[PDB]
């Protein structure tokens, strides 16, 4: 194998779980071996680092894995001290993942419609579709609601909070064209503004 | 005090639940139904998923390893997740790979719960593997210990009772305990728990 291996981040460009990591990761500034991967493809098998077959996986020099997003961004957050990601207070950090919880989960709302529309022309059901854009108008309402009078997320302080809703609107953008959210909630197209001027942000935007 | 809700058949709110009873902490139970409309649920969780924690500050926390995590903090002498860094993330990464076998089985049910009519091959098949898998994996990382980390019980093993609990109920004709050895031995000393028998699906 190899000596001085530096850890590699198993991710596709689309995966909106994927770029929440690999935005963690330049915030902490941790250097990591971000690999580009396609699912169904034999040369990299996920399966044998990630036996759910999904991206994010961070494979360590150890050649031992972590996944899903929500262990391996715990993980980083932990690496380097150049900011907390996850706050050190149980309040202000329950926050932090309740947050992402709700991010991360209308993800998986948008991610299921998203996947309920590319099903063969025959089965392919339409309630299913509105029950989960449902979750998402509901959660966005409520992300907005709480971003009234707030700079960021949790405590008015940069965290895992507002990279996951980051991550979830640029999810969005990608999915759904049409979908004017900005208009529709001010406060998440502001903190939708802040984070598309970070670097780490806007140099992981979906693509392809 | 805190509101607990959750149903009958829910892997991850029995995870809540067993983590709670574990814990010595007496949450008022909620029972909600699959039939139930929306809310009370989305009232509390703009996901709308079981299970849900409301605390008296009528603040809610959601999902099942956010509560977890709130709930373990709550009764200081003894923590389900490790204080320790390693010991924290190697448990975190056993609850993620058991919680994905759940979704991936309770994908399969549900696809098998579609009108005959619109039911995808494809989806099956993979949601399935996706378990064996996540079981194969899982079999052997135990193969010389009692739990999942440090030899000592953890909401690793939780977890990894609630997943195979679920499969109790919605896969007989796996004949898993035969292929899982270790698993097996896992799933008896979890079911010799009270926790975790009081908390078994009602048929
Ligand atoms: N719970 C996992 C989910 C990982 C996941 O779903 N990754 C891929 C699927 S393998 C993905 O983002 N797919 C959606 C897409 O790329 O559009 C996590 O949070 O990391
Ligand atoms: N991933 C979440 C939620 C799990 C979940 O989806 N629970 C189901 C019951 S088994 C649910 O409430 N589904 C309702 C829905 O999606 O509308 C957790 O671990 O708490």
């Amino acid at each position: 194998n190899l000596y001085f291996q530096s850890m590699k981040l198993l991710y596709s460009n689309t995966s909106p779980y994927a770029r929440k990591v690999r935005v963690v990761a330049a915030e902490k500034r941790i250097d990591v071996d971000m690999v580009l991967v396609v699912l169904a493809d034999p040369e990299c098998p996920v399966a044998d680092h990630n036996p759910l077959g999904k991206i994010p996986v961070l494979i360590l020099p150890d050649g031992e894995s972590l996944y899903d997003s929500r262990v391996i961004v715990e993980y980083l957050d932990h690496r380097t001290p150049v900011a907390h990601l996850i706050p050190q207070d149980h309040t202000a950090k329950i926050a932090v993942r309740r947050w992402e919880a709700l991010a991360d989960g209308v993800t998986d709302a948008a991610v299921a419609a998203v996947m309920e529309g590319r099903r063969p022309e025959g089965m392919q059901d339409s309630a299913v579709i509105e029950k989960q854009l449902n979750k998402v108008e509901r959660g966005l309402r409520r992300m907005d609601q709480d971003l009234e009078k707030r700079k960021w997320c949790v405590n008015e302080s940069f965290s895992l909070a507002d990279i996951a809703v980051g991550c979830m609107l640029g999810y969005l953008e990608l999915r759904y064209q049409h979908l004017d959210w900005k208009q529709q909630y001010p406060n998440l197209a502001r903190h939708y503004a802040a984070m598309m001027k970070r670097a780490s942000f806007k140099d992981t935007a979906p693509v392809i």
